[PDB]
């Protein structure tokens, strides 16, 4: 049974609600992005209309085999009528193809559903500038002040400089980057660019990357592992045992691994600047945890909401405990009293 925070009142619509069977009264199912917690339930046997971005539509067809007749891609930044209701999709600054959805209800109410997002001041000059929002369905993943992390640009700067130093000191070092979903592609693409290499990966990951409309992608990635000095591996293999085993397979081409685990926030964020980050090392293997986030920091979230001034907020993350829900409601009230809406 579908929870209230995935239904859009006054419409036949749901958001990210594929794991509940046939939802009573749903005429169109929106999908914000291709992350498994959100698509959980879709497959080739699905027979209702799915509305999404072009990129999400490429992934549904090629990776999940949803039939073409049920995939409805919409352009971004464009007023569209769906089952008699005006909607707009906006870039969520999350993973490739991720959107926020603006719904203009027939009674005059305006609702924004952020999906998963990383708030940015650039959003203050989208189509959001032009009108009032009554209800905000908000990605509250990091809604507490202890959640700090650097910009994505500082993080990439750290990674490029680290990789370029190591491989210049030792031309026989291999760089490995972990992955388990779409998103965070800048980590491995930026490192391979500085090194003059394509990125090597499995056929399954190549296939996923080929759905993402990244410009000049054929110039950037490959399934030929031997030709590449930046490899991608599943996130679960990014440990001393998994990396040892990988280096064996490379046929004595390399004698050192430098590996990156992009994480979200970790408690080492509460003490250490990005500049000061050090790896875990065993022998000729070193592993860096780097805090590359595709969700809002607390401060970015607070800025966005204080600018938007919604009349009501409905959290979509951390909703399962009373302590979480109480904490989030307290911050929403501070923000509102501080800004005056
Ligand atoms: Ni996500």
């Amino acid at each position: 049974t579908c929870p209230f925070y995935k239904k859009i009142p006054g419409t036949g619509f749901t958001v990210d609600a594929f794991q509940y069977g046939v939802v009573e009264g749903c005429t169109a199912y929106f999908l914000t992005h291709f992350h498994s917690d959100h698509y959980a339930g879709l497959s080739k046997h699905f027979t209702f209309p799915v509305y999404c971005s072009e990129i999400t539509g490429n992934l549904l067809k090629n990776k999940l085999h949803v039939q073409e007749q049920y995939i409805h891609p919409l352009p971004l930044d464009t007023e569209c009528i769906v089952n008699g209701v005006k909607v707009v999709l906006l870039d969520a600054n999350h993973c490739p193809g991720a959107v926020m959805i603006l719904f203009y209800l027939p009674n005059g109410t305006v609702i924004l559903h952020t999906g998963d997002f990383r708030a940015d001041p650039s959003m203050e000059r989208s189509l959001l500038a032009d009108q009032k929002v009554h209800m905000l369905y908000l990605d509250t993943t990091y809604c507490s002040p202890e959640y700090t992390f650097p910009s994505q640009q500082e993080v990439i700067r750290f990674a490029i400089n680290t990789a370029f130093e190591a491989v210049t000191l030792n031309p026989h070092a291999l760089v490995v980057c972990g992955t388990y979903s779409i998103g965070k592609e800048k980590v491995f693409l930026a490192i391979a660019d500085v090194l003059g290499s394509k990125v090597g990966m499995s056929q399954e990951k190549y296939k996923t990357l080929q759905c993402l409309n990244i410009p000049e992608i054929n110039s950037l990635i490959t399934t030929d592992m031997c030709s590449s000095l930046v490899h991608l591996l599943p996130m679960m293999q990014i440990n001393f045992k998994g990396l040892q085993s990988h280096l064996k397979k490379c046929g004595g081409k390399y004698n050192q691994i430098l590996a990156f685990r992009p994480t979200g926030w970790t408690h080492s964020n509460k003490f250490t600047r990005i500049a000061d980050v050090i790896p875990q090392t065993k022998g000729n293997i070193s592993i860096y945890g780097i805090p590359y986030s595709e969700h809002s920091s607390y401060l970015e979230m607070k800025r966005f909401v204080q600018w938007l001034k919604p009349q009501k907020i409905i959290p979509t993350v951390n909703v399962g405990t009373w302590k979480s829900r109480s904490t989030m409601e307290k911050y929403f009230r501070e923000w509102k009293l501080e800004a005056g809406y």
